[PDB]
């Protein structure tokens, strides 16, 4: 059916230009791959606080990720987690804002560091949620283990850990193994 | 005889990721293609300011054009065109760095901006340098002119006007027509 899918993204001070950059490839690529079928999507910037970079509506005005990301302006602020993820939840999966009432909700939150703040995400569980935790910030198992709560289980399958930003692209590549014609 | 070559890249702002992948392939397909013959090679990125990704030495002791360039960050900021071709004469074209004393200099400098500074390239005079403009900002005919100040003469010979970074590929083309086994 229908499937509408939110790129919540880490704007945050720890991220260099290009790092910034390539999260926001990932996202791009994930579109023009999955262009024109029933998938329609909306990006959200979080830092401190939150930014709809482009909602729904807009993406089906014009479907080009390369413009629709194009006013991007990296927040370079701390890492929200929470508030963010309820922002989407709450301000991001309306009706008016082009989201389909009959859709299956996804959220594809990414990030470079531990959540900043606190609370739960009560409001945001019905929407399959998978998480990509990148670099330095989760080397230990701790770390990683802090993203568990945000996202869909089991971990195994909607956590994602990545040493480096460059292995965004051999994330894209093994997704892409997982798509068909159904 | 020996050929000292150095790729100048664009790492501006303006540049998405594939399109400064684009730039970083075509630089590997030209050294692939030149492997194991009397040229070496050095790579610098340019913005507002610059980094000698890889210098001769570099690729002497490894020739790898995928290890060489590995650790590139698209650097994401202006145009200062002038200081970096200063840079490659003053600071890369070095026998600290691996460059043969009289072999014959060379400058590849790819662009898809108008330089964001000003002054002259004397200094980079005697390199042969070619420069490609790639892209939307390179539409008009007064744009195109602002390089010709940066490469050899003629300019019908050493600037390349590109229309998309796609077009790259048929450069690369082109140019291997001209690979000859010089007698
Ligand atoms: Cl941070
Ligand atoms: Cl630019
Ligand atoms: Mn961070
Ligand atoms: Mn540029």
């Amino acid at each position: 059916g229908n499937v509408d899918l939110v790129f919540l993204f880490d704007g945050s001070m720890s991220l260099q230009p290009d790092e910034f950059q390539k999260i926001l490839d990932f996202m791009k690529d994930v579109m023009k791959k999955l262009s024109n079928t029933s998938y329609q999507f909306a990006a959200v910037q979080f830092s401190t606080s939150y930014k709809t970079e482009f909602d729904f509506s807009d993406y089906v005005k014009r479907k080009d990720p390369d413009a629709l990301l194009k006013h991007v302006k990296h927040m370079l602020l701390l890492t929200n987690t929470f508030g963010a993820i309820n922002y989407v939840a709450t301000e991001v999966f309306r009706e008016e804002l082009g989201a389909r009432p009959d859709a299956t909700k996804v959220l594809i939150i990414i990030t470079d560091g531990e959540a900043t703040d606190s609370g739960n995400i009560d409001a945001a569980k019905d929407i399959i949620r998978y998480i990509i935790g990148i670099g330095k910030h989760f080397q230990t198992k701790e770390s990683q283990e802090t993203l568990h709560k945000f996202a869909s289980k089991p971990a195994s399958e909607f956590v994602k850990i990545l040493d480096t930003f460059e292995k965004l692209k051999d994330l894209f590549t093994e997704l892409q193994k997982k798509i068909y014609v159904i």
